[PDB]
């Protein structure tokens, strides 16, 4: 027992370990397990970073304070040491001799040690199950749920002797009570000051966007590491003193260079640099000496921090012994004086700590979490009126015409960012009708590039492939007997990879109606459960649906024809192909129009602009008359596609004779091109 | 104590560590990890040779300069001494005894000395875990990726003990700056001079051809071995001296035989050999003397290297301790003068160096890599445009005929590699018709064997197989839960293995127009989604499509008649059977004709080559009459299948009775065979 167990109550007796904060329902709960005659060995169940070892240790603090119930007193938690057990040796068989010897040793201690085990399922078990079953060994185990189920949930010793009690992770305010629990410990680790929006924003946003790990832990190493970064920033010499310091080192060692001067007559002219030397000396001693004043302020601050910690260790040892006159002479004696000189120190640091910032901001936590997640917290919390009001201009950068669409859609996005919508629905539910490549593709990449900040959030799934009855098994999930019964279909994998994404559904009318029913279910729910066996949320994505029934009616219906016509017979075609309660579950019915010749001209322009970039690579620009712009305007257009042969007319009239000529060497970089017209085409000239 | 530890800091103090170049950021991140109290122990995660130990030692250089922040002021780093554990460990158990005792007197140091351990996955050491749980020491680790992932991913304690730090393989340019750093160390240790394009081209070729190692280490080995080999040339006796040494030692053996003369008219002739001894000994003496002159001057400039480096060491320690008159003494004093007569020595080699060479150049680099890889210096001095011009000639070496294809397609490949169009396209997107066995895969393996230097970049696709809905399931992949998804798409298999491929397609019009549309997605964007759905990028890959619908008119338009008309009536029929989108996708509408009659004779003797090898292995030699060759040309040729029946017509017609005649003994080895013509059969004649 000298070799294999750590007395946790000893380190609690030195105050070497932190107090637990909160979670006394779990503590009392475990106390309600420890009382028990059989199942003397409880099983903690929880995730990493939860606090279960702190449950054990604060339980030991309740032991050493005697605040545990009577009879539970008299026994001492000495937890099983990791790596004292096997431990490390050349042979096999040592493991069982050590197991035996510690069982004889706890046998001769007569229960007065209660034995905690970290990670029960890893640490076999031959001599264990009898002494467990007798109840003589009053140990304690702790593991996770899933690794219990895979270590095993099943077998008779494990389910027999033990009692599983599981926990939750704490709530946001609960984590605030945690950080207000241990913030003094981290402050004397850190010697900084702490803002309250830093910790409530840390718990809230770390709660929201970190789905992997759990409370409290992600908040803990956010606050800890960020505060360490502030320690490194503070404890280094100030950057103005650094930028001065480099040229001042340069003049003081250039002074070393110019003491033994070669020409006292010819290089007597150096005395200007001797005067600048003295000026940099004066301003240098001023800036440095200001920083020494900061060092005196921060030094006295850390002293009254430390002496307040000594007052708290003293008052708590007075709680352990129960010396009440000692408690009064401490709490009236030391504490209010260090409180008032604390407030004088903090108001003085509110005054003169101009250059250095002991206070940490919520903005620091935003920067560190941006360095983990990748999203800037500017994008969370800039002027939301700036981005949300510039959104229309953002669209009319790369999506031309189509004002009604960007209005209704954009306002829907606005009230989505409001939070006024249902948290039991996906974000945006939209139907689009119109030609392809005229801006639909631009709309998807544009909007995912706006909110989801990249074009990658778009997921295209065509429904033209999905015709037969088996199409639902294709895109959703397979039946058994197949690997797709572990894989699922396309959609579940798509949102399964990208939680924050945009879903695109092309030519959606061709499918069987069995598709359309679960389409109604993802319209109602924002959830669906796959062949694999998991629920997949859609509360962080927007479904975008396109059909091509009345797209040969959408080329004509806008602008110049009535929406009641194509709405009547195409909603009638919905009545053939859906029920319009599905239309009740889409949010908007959005219609597009073909482009005016000015739009077509401008998308020819911005289509050329990337070629102007790639000639900016080589060293060229290009000037084009409205004649040749009418050639790309006429040849780049078709009624069936709109803008899709634009690249075709451009490459076929332009890219091949032009870069033909650069493969002839006829074109000199740094000499500008003007694409002047040919006979009836485009030709190139330097 | 003193026995059981290496201090790195006293080594960087005594210059025993190496200077580091350009890794500040991850050092800063490392300090940000090290300032924590828990999980404060970072793990360097990167490939071997990447710079991890150098990051450690350069951090110790910031220690020994005091450049560290005041959070890490005065803290110590001492490296592990495993060899002192086994020093004196006379019996088993004493190793772990000194391990724990050294762990104790380190454990009383308590954070002042911060340990580094490399190769942490190698580290028993379960006993080292609880002292880490106490934090009585402080550690830095360094291991690999999957070592970590099998290492502390399992131990939930150790993932709370540690933390990831990644170091990627750096820029080429900072690696050049690293060589700028230690180039004084390697020129001064290695006695020679090095130019900067040796560093630059060493980085370019070393980065290009060897990715198995990492930066910087491969370039370090190139420079180290390279310049050390130049110094081996300096050591080695020159070639005039050793050729003359051969001639004098033969002159001493032969003349010594002539000195012990017996014959009158034969051996009294020896005086001409004696004056030849006078000649070769004088010339050997003079070239010998000039070699001692070059070794004299080069020895002198080596001494000035040592003297100037002593000025560097003395000025650096002079800047450490701050000895003022020593800094003015050395800086104003030795280093300008030693640079003056240093330039007298480098100018002195600037004239006098005729016999030996000392400056490290790019030819030396190409030699040293040419002696590692065996890849010739011709390959490395090949520019892009060099093989772009050599494409016609080099493929005409293998593939004679089809000058349309090699010349025109060679122009097309120069256009694609040069930058004609949008880079989001496949490199080669054309149509290459022709019957089977007349040059198709011949030209495929020719192409990939030219531009990718191997035949293996090939996959062939049959559209006539692909008439169904499992077509797409075959070539690009079945959906999940379907047959063939285990095979996937064989296209996605070979392209997913080799991204630099050449794709063959066969008889395109027999397929379904889904594959014309999947095909149309291929010819656009330089990409495609597979049956799984993820993108398969095509911008590094040439596709080749045949159609056998011109088979008989291809085999008649083969010898003599121009093959442009095959291309154009191919545009007639194929334009009729297709849509003009796909027609505008392909750039050159090509068709592979069968070879000429004399070219058929060339193919025939090409197959005869290995046969004649087998013959002259045994002393045989077949001559062939051109007429019997012509009978093979009309016989083994198929107007349907080209010359595919020709090979089986060779073995089937002649070779089995040829085996009966060689094996008969009738045909005698050591004798010429001519393929004379006894009757309509071809029968060999001795
Ligand atoms: N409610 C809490 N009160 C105090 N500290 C807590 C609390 N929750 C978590 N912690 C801290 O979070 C860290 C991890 O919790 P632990 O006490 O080690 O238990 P754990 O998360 O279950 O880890 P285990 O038990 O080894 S799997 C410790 O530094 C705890 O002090
Ligand atoms: N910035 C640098 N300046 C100078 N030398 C460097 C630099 N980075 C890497 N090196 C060299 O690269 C060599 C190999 O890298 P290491 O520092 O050993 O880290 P490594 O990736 O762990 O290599 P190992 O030890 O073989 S696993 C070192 O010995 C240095 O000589
Ligand atoms: N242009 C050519 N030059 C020389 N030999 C050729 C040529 N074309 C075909 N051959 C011969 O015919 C054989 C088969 O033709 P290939 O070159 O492979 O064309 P193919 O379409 O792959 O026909 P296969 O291999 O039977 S599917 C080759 O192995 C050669 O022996």
């Amino acid at each position: 027992l000298k070799k294999y167990t750590i007395d946790l109550t000893e380190r609690a007796e030195q105050g070497k370990l932190d107090p637990v904060i909160g979670r006394d329902e779990e503590i009392r709960r475990t106390i309600q397990v420890l009382q028990r005659r059989t199942k003397n060995n409880p099983v903690l169940i929880g995730e990493p970073g939860v606090g279960k070892t702190a449950i054990v240790e604060g339980l030991a603090q309740r032991i050493i304070n005697g605040e545990v119930p009577e009879g539970l007193k008299g026994r001492r938690v000495l937890a099983l040491d990791m790596g004292a057990l096997v431990a490390g040796a050349k042979y096999r068989g040592e493991f069982e001799e050590r197991l035996k010897g510690v069982l004889n040793d706890l046998a001769k201690q007569e229960g007065n040690v209660i034995l905690f085990i970290d990670a029960l399922h890893t640490m076999a078990g031959n001599m264990l199950k009898p002494a467990l079953a007798r109840g003589e060994l009053h140990c304690v185990g702790a593991t996770t749920l899933d690794e219990y189920r895979q270590y095993i949930e099943k077998d008779a010793a494990l389910e027999r002797r033990f009692q599983k009690v599981f926990v939750a992770e704490p709530s946001v305010e609960d984590t605030i009570a945690i950080l207000r629990g241990l913030k003094e410990r981290y402050e004397l680790h850190h010697h900084v000051q702490i803002t309250d929006p830093a910790i409530v924003a840390a718990a809230t946003l770390s709660h929201r966007y970190i789905a992997d790990r759990q409370l409290p832990d992600k908040a803990i190493d956010l606050i800890d590491e960020a505060a360490s970064s502030i320690r490194m920033q503070i404890d280094s010499k100030p950057e103005e003193l650094d930028r001065l310091d480099r040229r001042i080192i340069q003049l003081k060692l250039e002074q070393q260079a110019l003491m033994k001067e070669s020409d006292e007559a010819s290089k007597k002219r150096l005395d200007m640099l001797n005067e600048e030397l003295s000026d940099k000396e004066r301003q240098y001693s001023e800036l440095e000496e200001e920083w020494k004043a900061e060092k005196a302020s921060l030094s006295g601050t850390q002293t009254i921090k430390a002496e307040l910690e000594q007052a708290k260790i003293a008052i708590e040892q007075a709680r352990r012994v129960g010396d009440l006159a000692r408690m009064s002479e401490l709490q009236y004696g030391k504490i209010p004086e260090l409180e008032k000189q604390l407030e004088a120190a903090t108001q003085l640091e509110g005054k003169t700590m101009r250059l250095l910032r002991n206070k940490v901001t919520d903005a620091e936590i935003a920067e560190v979490l941006a360095r983990w997640t990748g999203i800037p917290v500017s994008r969370m919390m800039e002027s939301e009126r700036e981005k949300l009001l510039r959104m229309e201009q953002e669209l009319h950068h790369r999506v031309i015409g189509q004002n009604e669409a960007v209005d209704a859609v954009s306002n829907a996005i606005r009230r989505s960012r409001a939070g006024l919508a249902d948290p039991n629905r996906p974000i945006g539910s939209f139907l689009f009708l119109g030609p392809t490549g005229v801006g639909k593709t631009e709309l998807c990449k544009a909007l995912a590039n706006f909110m989801f900040d990249s074009d990658e959030a778009m997921v295209r799934i065509d429904m033209s492939e999905f015709m037969e009855k088996h199409s639902v098994s294709r895109l959703v999930g397979a039946p058994p007997g197949y690997v797709g019964y572990e894989e699922g279909g396309y959609l579940t994998e798509a949102v399964r990879r990208r939680p924050y994404s945009v879903i695109l559904l092309d030519a959606v009318e061709k499918a069987h109606p069995d598709v359309f029913n679960i389409l109604l279910q993802v319209l109602d729910d924002g959830r669906l459960t796959d062949g694999q066996g998991r629920t997949v949320d859609f509360r962080n994505t927007v479904v975008i649906m396109t059909s091509n029934l009345g797209v040969r009616e959408t080329e004509r219906k806008s602008i110049g024809l009535i929406h009641q016509d194509n709405s009547t017979d195409a909603m009638e075609e919905i009545k053939k192909i859906f029920r319009p309660e599905f239309i009740n579950r889409i949010d908007e019915v959005v219609v597009f129009h073909p482009l005016g010749e000015q739009h077509i001209a401008s998308i020819a322009q911005i289509q050329l602009k990337r070629l102007y970039k790639r000639l900016e690579e080589r060293g060229y620009e290009i000037h084009i008359s409205d004649e040749a712009l009418k050639l790309l305007s006429e040849n780049g257009y078709d009624p069936v596609y709109g803008a899709r042969p634009l690249k075709r007319a451009i490459q076929q009239q332009i890219e091949n004779p032009l870069a033909q000529q650069i493969l002839s060497g006829e074109l000199v970089p740094g000499k500008v091109i003007r694409l002047e017209v040919n006979e009836d085409r485009i030709v190139a000239v330097q």
